[PDB]
């Protein structure tokens, strides 16, 4: 069984299923893009106890040479690649939760919301369709990237960010040089501009770490880290999340209705609305068994958040989309100690989202579900356009 799955849209494919019921608690894959060896893991109970176990090491797993999911490694060459390691190592914990913790979000929320109405009641005052993606996405989650991460990015240097995104974050669809060129790229934009970008105004977390008591490859390092980690995916699942939203009118009516059911639908999309087309992973520093099957020391295994967040032994009846249902915690941000730091203002952003359609019901796709295309290939599902209208 190759892996990943090609199951690019918002359709799951059906092998995470399969291995989930199968009798084994982790199953043998081997990587489409470089051939190596890993285990899967589809079942929540078990990607809990391999999540919360220390000796499953993140930083190992991605580390350059591991076995990998990726057909390239995801680092500009001869670069560590390791930046947020990097950065709780020298001491920038106490930063990190500046700026991405609750003060942040108190900091950033007020023109968030303001940002998500104003795209929302430009969209409504425009004759015709629109392009939720393109007119509303992109803008909030460029926003987001530029006053709250890298600082203010011009038009040009935001495409080349999201084009170095695209390219480097990929299963398929690019050669490999390209797809390695991406990183050299993004590397060497911000060796050249990451310290620029911590001089001008704002709060954001590149100026927050680059005036904290850092070399310009570190600096660089953490510039990237911030696109890769909260560009992407902030726009993947905002874009992902409009598509659920669309498709459950009668669940848009209650959160019209009752504007106190918005953080349990926040809650549910992340559940619900599929994200990454891999899987977080870690490798056994030791010797290690997992609910009877022996991992050896160096094996690579990978958990698939979508296939744990529709588990059924978690999540009763997990392909429904039901804000306020009552299980246990999602994994859509992970679980343990590499848990998402950025889901405050990933919360934020979803949250301010979800209200701006809850406010103006009777917003719907333009098209079919069927219609909408979809980037293929890409870590973390995007759909080419939104076409919708009121
Ligand atoms: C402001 C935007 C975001 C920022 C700054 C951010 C930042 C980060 C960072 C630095 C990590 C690495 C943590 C580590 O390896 O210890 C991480 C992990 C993670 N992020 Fe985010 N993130 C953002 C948005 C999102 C969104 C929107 C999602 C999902 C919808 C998401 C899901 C995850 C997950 C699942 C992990 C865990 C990966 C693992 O366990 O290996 N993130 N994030
Ligand atoms: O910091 C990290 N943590 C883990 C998990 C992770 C968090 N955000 C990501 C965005 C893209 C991607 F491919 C992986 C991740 C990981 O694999 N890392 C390589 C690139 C960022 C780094
Ligand atoms: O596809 C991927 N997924 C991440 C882990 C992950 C799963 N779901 C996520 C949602 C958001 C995020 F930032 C990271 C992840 C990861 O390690 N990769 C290495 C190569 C492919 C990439
Ligand atoms: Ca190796």
């Amino acid at each position: 069984l190759t892996y990943p799955f090609h199951d690019w849209s918002q359709e799951l494919s059906p092998r995470y299923a399969q291995l989930r019921a199968s009798d084994a608690p982790v199953c043998p894959v081997v990587s489409e893009g470089t051939g190596d060896p890993l285990w899967l893991v589809t079942r929540y109970a078990t990607a809990v106890k391999l999540l919360e176990d220390s000796r499953f090491s993140s930083e190992a797993a991605q580390a350059s040479g591991a076995p990998r999911q990726s057909p390239v490694e995801l680092r500009a060459p001869g670069t560590r690649g390791d930046a947020i390691a990097m950065l709780r190592e020298a001491g920038l914990r106490s930063v990190l939760a500046d700026g991405l913790g609750p003060r942040a979000v108190r900091r950033h929320q007020g023109w968030i919301n303001d940002l998500a109405e104003t795209l929302m009641s430009e969209l409504a005052s425009r004759e015709g369709t629109f392009d939720l993606a393109a007119d509303f996405v992109e803008p909030l989650s460029s926003a987001l990237v530029s006053r709250t991460l890298l600082g203010e990015l011009s038009a040009d240097e935001r495409d080349l960010l999201a084009h170095c995104a695209d390219t480097g974050l990929r299963f398929c669809g690019v050669t490999h040089e390209e797809q390695v060129h991406a990183f050299t790229q993004m590397h060497e934009f911000f060796l050249e501009h990451a310290r620029r970008l911590a001089g001008t105004p704002g709060e954001h977390l590149l100026k927050l770490i680059a005036e904290a008591p850092l070399s310009d490859e570190a600096l660089a390092e953490a510039g990237s880290l911030l696109v890769v980690a909260g560009f992407p995916t902030s726009s993947g699942f905002l874009c992902g999340a409009l598509l659920t939203l669309l498709r459950h009118p009668d669940a848009v009516q209650e959160l019209h209705a009752h504007p106190e059911r918005v953080p349990s639908a926040v809650e549910e999309l992340l559940r619900y609305t599929p994200l990454s087309t891999g899987s977080v992973k870690r490798m056994a520093t030791e010797d290690l068994e997992i609910d009877g099957v022996r991992i050896k020391a160096g094996e690579v295994v990978m958990v698939s958040l979508e296939a744990v967040n529709h588990d059924p032994d978690a999540f009763e009846d997990p392909d429904v989309f039901r804000p306020g249902r009552e299980g246990p915690m999602h994994f859509g941000f992970g679980r343990g100690r590499h848990f998402c730091p950025g889901n405050r203002l990933a919360r934020c952003v979803i949250e301010a989202t979800v209200r701006a359609v809850a406010r103006r019901p009777g917003l719907r796709l333009a098209v079919a579900p069927e219609e909408i295309s979809w980037h293929e290939g890409l870590f973390f599902r995007r759909p080419r356009a939104i076409p919708a209208t009121w």
